[PDB]
């Protein structure tokens, strides 16, 4: 059973997650495992009344809910479900938020038998005494059949100050052995996140994110190593330049070449309401042979509201390229535990 009430933050988000697990076709056992895992990862936030303000005005979501969902669509397959959480959100300041986030990762490492050595190598870079914002630690869980999730940790290159973003990222990559990865990154306006895969890997796997304030479709296609990336840009943007995020995945330390590239488009910034955002995402999924029906079921799993009564439920749509795999489209879906942003 559940110790949580629908008037508590953890009750709302576990209800959403359980419904999403059904869309992802997870059985009852894995569903129970992952719903409890989400509640545990939130710590004391799970029991917090939704009538109180969000404890932390987090960047994780627009209304400051410390949870966001995503669905990864491959051609002809049921989408894979992931959840992003801020384990330290119910803390009083950024330093304690980071401490609690690391405690949560360590608990997961013990439970599922993986090492935090590669994350431990970086602690002084990402968890200084008086950290700068905008966040300290997020955790993404891939909710895999079987009940053992994939774990990724998201870290803040600005933790030692905005002026040290590149210094922190470059030193982190060097410590991980990725001494040629920084040279492969495109010009950028920010390095908002560094993500580390945690699990059964003898060498670090890292994802570097770059913000582009004024990306064009042509530049997006250039950065992708093309034609599918430019078409995706236009399909999601509704189009000369747009704000977007790229990420660059490095899975070997030898070449300095990325093995993956993702273009993330904040569709919530381009449309009047979520009906329009759903329409663009649905058309992209359908054109690539993906499970567009499952997208509609996922939105209904999260909230019963009419899509045109707000914007931001569909937060981002991304096109993921990875050597050796078919392209995937990821749709990011907000929890809206605290507020619905009004239509434009
Ligand atoms: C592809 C993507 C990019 C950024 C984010 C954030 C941080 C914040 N909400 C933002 O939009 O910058 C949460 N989930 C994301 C997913
Ligand atoms: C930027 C944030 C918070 C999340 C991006 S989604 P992700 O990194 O989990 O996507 P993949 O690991 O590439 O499947």
């Amino acid at each position: 059973g559940s110790h949580l009430e629908p008037t508590q933050l953890g009750g709302l988000v576990t209800d959403q997650l359980a419904r999403l697990c059904d869309v992802a076709r997870l059985d009852r056992t894995d569903t129970e495992t992952y719903v409890q895992t989400l509640a545990t990862s939130l710590g004391t936030a799970a029991e917090r009344s939704l009538a109180l303000p969000p404890t932390t005005a987090t960047l994780l979501s627009d209304d400051h809910t410390p949870v966001e969902y995503s669905l990864a669509f491959l051609p002809g397959a049921t989408p894979a479900l992931r959840v992003l959480v801020e384990p330290g959100w119910d803390s009083g300041d950024l330093a304690e938020n980071g401490r609690a986030g690391l405690r949560a990762i360590r608990a997961m490492a013990d439970r599922w038998n993986f090492s935090t050595d590669q994350l431990d190598l970086l602690e002084d870079l990402f968890f200084p005494v008086a950290p700068a914002g905008p966040f300290a630690l997020w955790c993404a869980l891939e909710l895999r059949p079987g009940g053992v999730p994939g774990v990724k940790v998201y870290l803040n290159p600005a933790a030692r100050g905005r002026d040290r973003r590149a210094e922190t990222l470059r030193e982190a990559l060097d410590r991980l052995g990725h001494r040629q990865a920084f040279a492969a990154l495109p010009p950028a306006d920010d390095y908002p996140f560094l993500a580390l895969d945690l699990g059964e890997w003898a060498a670090p796997r890292v994802k570097v994110y770059c913000t582009h304030e004024s990306l064009s479709a042509q530049e997006a296609g250039e950065y992708s190593r093309r034609d599918q990336t430019t078409d995706f840009f236009h399909a999601v943007a509704g189009t000369s330049t747009r704000r977007a995020l790229t990420c660059h995945s490095f899975t070997d330390t030898v070449t300095g070449r990325p093995s993956g590239f993702t273009l993330h488009m904040p569709v919530r910034s381009y449309v009047e309401h979520d009906g329009r955002a759903r329409d663009r995402a649905a058309d992209v999924l359908r054109r690539y042979g993906m499970d567009n029906d499952a997208l509609d079921r996922a939105l209904a799993a999260v909230t019963p509201r009419p899509l045109d009564d707000g914007v931001g439920l569909v937060a981002y749509v991304a096109l993921v390229h990875q050597l050796g795999r078919d392209p995937r489209v990821t749709v990011y879906v907000s929890s809206e535990a605290y507020a619905v942003q009004p239509p434009r």
